[PDB]
């Protein structure tokens, strides 16, 4: 068989959780009551959990079988490895190797790199594979490339658009956006703000929204910047200059529905369009949808293809 680790950033799966989850954010710096306090009251608006846990698994064993039903190369396995909490990348390593498996593929469910995301779930999974002998761990970097990555974005975004009436499409505009990191990222040429801002060019062209800008959201508790606009500024800054009746969200650096899309879209963004008189959409996220399941088998699969 063939290793596939799928890797993702994890998530609470109890309430009581949320603290040791927050500590392992915080690089094992434990929060102040009041830092917990906000992250559970986020939880607790959303409706008590993030769905992330139950869509990770569907995307990591859907992937498989989508994998394994196209095809009879190799057998792929599913293993999933979490940022920060179990089952933890070093966990998921472990795993492959105790099973015997002695090659495997990674992916992270992001489709862009950055040093501070995928370089560092990488650097954690060749660590752990490092110390146990194996597997050999071949890693995708980055996939927003995909062309049915970009066209199923650009689906969506149609399907929603389809609805404005056609007098105010002219008063439209996407705000293509992913999670916020440093500002310093800039300094040593770090890839990810340039894969964003060709992510939403390459969705752009294909949509019949006619405006479109890039921000950034969920920006940490720290204090140095952080890559900017965030889309709640954003929105402010083109009502301002533009008016426009209706802002369409498509959080791309993300791909399901979790606390930063149904949080710090579906409420602080929509707080935005509702003091200034504008409509609010947000389409679905990828989660596990076929078409996002076929995205990250045609990633795979040519992966595989050209290690061989
Ligand atoms: C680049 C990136 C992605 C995208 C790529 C990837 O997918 O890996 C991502 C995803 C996610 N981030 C998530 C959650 C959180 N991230 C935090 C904090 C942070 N994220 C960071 C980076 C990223 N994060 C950073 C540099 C910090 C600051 C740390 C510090 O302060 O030193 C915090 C702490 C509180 C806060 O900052 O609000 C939380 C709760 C969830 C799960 C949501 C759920 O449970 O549904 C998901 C999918
Ligand atoms: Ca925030």
């Amino acid at each position: 068989k063939v290793g596939l680790l799928v890797m993702a950033y994890g998530t609470p799966y109890k309430d009581e959780d949320i603290e040791r989850y927050y500590t392992d954010i915080r690089h094992g710096h434990k929060p102040s009551e009041e830092m917990i306090a906000d992250l559970r009251g986020r939880y607790h608006a959303i409706g008590g959990l993030s769905p992330l846990a139950k869509i990770t698994e569907a995307q990591a064993y859907g992937l498989e079988k989508a994998l394994n039903d196209s095809q009879d190369e190799v057998e792929f396995k599913a293993y999933i490895g979490l940022k920060h909490i179990e089952p933890f990348i070093e966990d998921a390593v472990e795993a492959m190797h105790k099973d015997g498996i002695e090659e495997a593929i990674s992916i992270v469910l992001a489709p862009h790199y950055s040093s501070f995301s995928v370089e560092a779930y990488n650097k954690r999974a060749k660590e752990a594979a490092d110390k146990l002998g194996g597997p050999r761990i071949n890693a995708i970097n980055d996939w927003y490339k995909q062309p049915k990555f970009i066209q199923m974005w650009a689906d969506r975004i149609n399907e929603t658009a389809k609805q404005i009436p056609a007098d105010e499409l002219l008063d439209t505009v996407l705000i293509v956006s992913a999670h916020s990191l440093p500002e310093k990222i800039k300094q040593h040429n770090d890839p990810y703000p340039n894969q964003l801002q060709e992510t939403a060019d390459f969705i752009f062209e294909k949509v019949v929204v006619p405006h479109y800008a890039l921000g950034w959201q969920s920006e940490g508790k720290t204090g140095e910047p952080w890559l900017g606009p965030d889309v709640q500024d954003l929105t402010r800054e083109l009502y301002g200059r533009e008016k426009y009746k209706h802002f369409i969200y498509t959080p791309v650096g993300f791909v399901a529905e979790h606390l930063e899309v149904l949080y710090d879209n579906d409420y602080e963004c929509k707080v935005v369009t509702d003091e200034v008189g504008a409509a609010y959409h947000r389409p679905p996220m990828p989660n596990s949808d076929p078409e996002f399941l076929e995205v990250l088998r045609t990633v795979v699969w040519e992966k595989y293809s050209n290690l061989e």
